């Protein structure tokens, strides 16, 4: 990063809202029960026409339905330029909802893990292991300096310490600085060693249900309410979508253009 | 575009080949008979590795099969950042190959036509009508200033002068200045009035078979040869792919990044 | 040691003059290479004598003109020996021979330096864009298997030749290119077909390839981007071999004016075998 | 690099060249031994190539830097002898009555010949001068020459009666035939099995050294009768055992290579004259 000098007297520039609405795309990820309750199917076209009033051209809005939160957690591709994630809260899904929110909101640099050969440590605070799949049950057996289990026997998977069971997505943090042996169902689930970089400006999460419960920061001490974790009450999905459409300017104002020299190619819905 | 002054003694910048290969995607479009002759199926991954040797990241190369030339001709969507189009020449497909090459190689600004109602002229030299679908059969009837057909009755479609039949794609040019009544088979084909902007520098077409026959310029007088219309003799598709991979530096150098502000969203494959 | 390091200073105003002499042969020699189709259609056998008699009036003394007769393009591609000084090669175009004609043209029109390749023992690479592998013989089936850095075949198992990848099958001549900098394990029928690691020096200009038939299809440069039109890549249009030979004889002064007797080699081979 | 031009080279005479030191040619070049098959038969072995390569390594030549190209016998090797190699040694075993065949083979592989083709059934030929010969190579060459006077009428021979021709060689796999320089000749030889080429002699070939293993000095390579030079590359050694001969060659290989030199035509310096 080179320095960029700037005066403190230059006049504020005009509003760039129209430029960004003409140049960018918005995409909404909502659960299937939304469409089920709406009981329609001209509704995507109607909402596109409705967005056109707020100033998003006809092709700018992309509605990507997903089955439900736990099933969408498994490797979410956010094919867009401004991402909204409607997220219906149900009791006992708190941790999984938080996991998904952390995953998409935060920028991660992930490396493959070969569970069958190497025992993996965690470098520090920012490192986690993310396991995604149809059913991930990661079991961890910590190891000594001589590679012998403590609280576990390295060859008896039954004595291992389970930290996730049958979960589509698990973000495990273990004690940093200790080698571990992992048992995860290699045919089903894929585990990656990831480091949390800064935040992802592209995505916003609209919790639809209950109290302020999302905790992106795995640290117990800090529980910061980030601006992109919006929340709203609901009884009717039509009311939720009308709320979003009416207040779309505020939402995209909260979000901001993504900035990262990525290396993994993937499909994007850009103009 | 505002003026851009420049000095004639600026030192040449360092090469950007590494940067562009690190921040772009190469985008191969090959016929299905290619893979059938290959008789393999790790070959996509193997070619990705052989591209990684040349410099591209592991996922930056995207392979897209297509059925055959006309079936690709209908709706060419180039879902990626540097497009190479392998194109096997066989006899009697000269004009459809040329039509496809022209359509992908030039930028078109274009909009629909409601054939059943209006009469349509053509603005000038750079204004064609592009018909795409399962089976296009344009049948045109020129009119007079009095709105009576010449060589054709305005009502009797049987007297209309057909200018293409049963083609998946047709880039039809008619006399520029005469109101034409069109019949086209609305079910299995759609016709859109299109105007030709500057070149689409993002694509490059590699004719695999025999001699130079592509004539993208519909004008008889001019038959220019463009750097992006490559031609390579062949007997084995493995040899074709190996030549392309080895000389990819030359190909991407010949090709340039796109420059056109689109008003439409689409699925690109970027990094 | 021809002192090929010091510059030669010319002058830009003096003069247009004559070339003195050179005493290694009484005069240059012209040298046709035609297919047997020509003889069969001509249906003669004093015709070489007649063609020599007609070159004599063009100004070529008797012993200077020689004729060579190859079976066809593929059978000439194997070890094309140019035993001679001004070589013309009449290549009758036929459909599906486009790549083979291009192979032969790229072979003879350019000056190759070839090393041996012991396929059974070692893997091989390609140093740069100018380095090809040239395989010749009665029948070549070059199956390659590229290996990663760890000497593990990618897309192929080095122990199973069936998984190897056939870049060219059953060819009399194959100028095969593979991705540069990657080791390859090669497999070809060593009894019948041999292979060589050949780098491309500059162009050879004894040879004029006269495509007798169709359109401009010769692509000597393996680069897909470039497709140059060399002056020696001639293309004439034909109905009858008498007309073809008569055109060559009539215009032979231009044919040799566009060539150079200098770039000639001791041995008649199409490459310099450097062991 | 200014190829294809004769441009003079000026050079100081009193230059120290204290940097100049011995060049280790063997670290890069490739030695290349040709021996008769009876050598192998007497040796009665089959890792002797390996043993000699190991001994060459101990002299200094890398493992892959020595080739052993067997040849059946002198006559069968004489036909189209192609020495595509970087330092050729040829162990010619001498037998009585093979004097001229050894001499002509040695001439062929010691002198660089520039060869034009010939069409015997179409043209008459005359040798330009001292440096020109006709090289006839094949399974069995039988050259019959009919000299022709100015009126194209044969002398000592009828132009049509091949039988009256004057045989200059018969049943020879190699024949460097020299005739009167300045006389047109009509040639006759068995075109299917033997080829003949009009060959000028350029300078010497320095890539090749010929160890005569047997008798006295008989190699008169110069077709002139007056001059009988002894080129240093025409080496000679007595013998009673092929193992002894091979050990001698391996022991003294450095001196042999000093006698030899890099092929002049092979270098880039000869790029546009007659490069090979
Ligand atoms: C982490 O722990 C699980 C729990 O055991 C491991 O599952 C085990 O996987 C192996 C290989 O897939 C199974 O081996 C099987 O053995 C039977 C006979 O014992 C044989 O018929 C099969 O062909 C196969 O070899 C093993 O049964 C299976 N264990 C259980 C309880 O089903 C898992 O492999 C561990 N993770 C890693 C990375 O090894
Ligand atoms: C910015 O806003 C002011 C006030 O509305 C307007 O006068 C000006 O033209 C705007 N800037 C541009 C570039 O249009
Ligand atoms: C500058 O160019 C040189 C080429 O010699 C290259 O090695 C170097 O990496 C380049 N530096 C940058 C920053 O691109
Ligand atoms: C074209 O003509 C056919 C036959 O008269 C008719 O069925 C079809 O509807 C016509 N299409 C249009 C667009 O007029
Ligand atoms: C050079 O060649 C031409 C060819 O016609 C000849 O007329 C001329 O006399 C020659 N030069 C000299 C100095 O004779
Ligand atoms: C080529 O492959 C065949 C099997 O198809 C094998 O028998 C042969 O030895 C291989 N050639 C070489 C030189 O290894
Ligand atoms: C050796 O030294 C001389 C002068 O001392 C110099 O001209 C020459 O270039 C040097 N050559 C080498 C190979 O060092
Ligand atoms: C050599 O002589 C024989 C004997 O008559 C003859 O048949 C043959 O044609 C002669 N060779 C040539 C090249 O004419
Ligand atoms: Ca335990
Ligand atoms: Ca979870
Ligand atoms: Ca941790
Ligand atoms: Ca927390
Ligand atoms: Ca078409
Ligand atoms: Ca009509
Ligand atoms: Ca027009
Ligand atoms: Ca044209
Ligand atoms: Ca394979
Ligand atoms: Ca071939
Ligand atoms: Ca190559
Ligand atoms: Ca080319
Ligand atoms: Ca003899
Ligand atoms: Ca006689
Ligand atoms: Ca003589
Ligand atoms: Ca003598």
């Amino acid at each position: 990063n080179i320095p960029i000098t700037g005066s403190m007297d230059t006049v504020y520039s005009n509003s760039t809202r129209e430029e960004v609405f003409l140049t960018s795309t918005l995409c909404l990820y909502y659960p299937t029960e939304a469409s089920t309750q709406i009981s329609d199917g001209e509704w995507k076209d109607s909402l596109s026409q409705m967005f056109l009033i707020k100033g998003w051209p006809t092709g700018s809005v992309y509605f990507k339905e997903y089955s439900n939160i736990v099933d969408f957690s498994v490797d979410p591709q956010l094919y867009c330029d401004y991402n909204l994630v409607l997220m219906k809260y149900d009791q006992s899904l708190e941790l999984d909802m938080s996991e998904l929110a952390d995953l998409i909101l935060n920028e991660w640099l992930c490396n493959p893990m070969d569970i069958t050969l190497y025992y993996y440590q965690q470098s520090g605070e920012s490192n986690k292991w993310i396991s995604m799949g149809s059913s991930c049950t990661v079991k961890v057996c910590p190891l000594n300096t001589q590679t012998l289990g403590i609280g576990c026997q390295t060859t008896n998977v039954d004595s291992f310490e389970t930290v996730a069971e049958n979960e589509k997505l698990a973000i495990v943090d273990v004690v940093d600085g200790i080698n571990h042996k992992i048992n995860l169902t290699t045919t089903t689930c894929t585990i990656r060693n990831c480091k949390k970089l800064g935040p992802r400006e592209n995505v916003a999460v609209i919790q639809v249900g209950g109290a302020n419960i999302l905790d992106i920061t795995a640290d117990p001490t800090t529980n910061p309410q980030i601006e992109r974790m919006m929340r709203v009450n609901w009884k009717r999905w039509w009311q939720v979508f009308y709320t979003i459409v009416d207040y779309i300017n505020q939402i995209v104002q909260v979000m901001s253009k993504r900035s990262r020299s990525l290396n993994s190619a993937a499909f994007y819905y850009r103009v």
